[PDB]
């Protein structure tokens, strides 16, 4: 799992650590875990 303000992608994958935040989708950059 990935840390706030490092990207993630929901579906693929790297995805959010359960307590750090939730990964909100970004355009071309996948999405980035933020709380």
């Amino acid at each position: 799992c990935v840390l706030i303000g490092q990207r993630c992608d929901n579906d693929r994958g790297p995805r959010c650590c359960s307590g750090q935040g939730n990964c909100v989708p970004l355009p071309f950059l996948g999405g980035v875990c933020a709380v």
